[PDB]
């Protein structure tokens, strides 16, 4: 044969997908907003009371 | 400091028992005058 031509490179588009994880923890821990009047990085201590005995 | 008013809930409780048993309410104008005492016959033998 001896075709002597021109060689390339291909780099195709397909991903090979490898991670795929779960987090069932955090789906079950629930979520909050802190009702904070000024957005500031201080001290984000928010108070809520705890029920009466 | 910012208190919420979102109650952490903390207790739960459950009375079987008191749920279960009977419950009896006497005439008050007469347990009054009977020392808060009343009788109740046995079935005879």
């Amino acid at each position: 044969a001896l075709n002597e031509g021109q060689i390339v490179t291909l780099a195709v588009d397909e991903i090979i997908e490898t991670i795929s994880a779960i987090t069932p923890m955090a789906q079950k821990a629930k979520k909050y907003t802190p009702p904070a009047a000024s957005m500031q990085r201080s001290s984000n201590t928010i108070w809520m009371p705890v029920e009466q005995e």
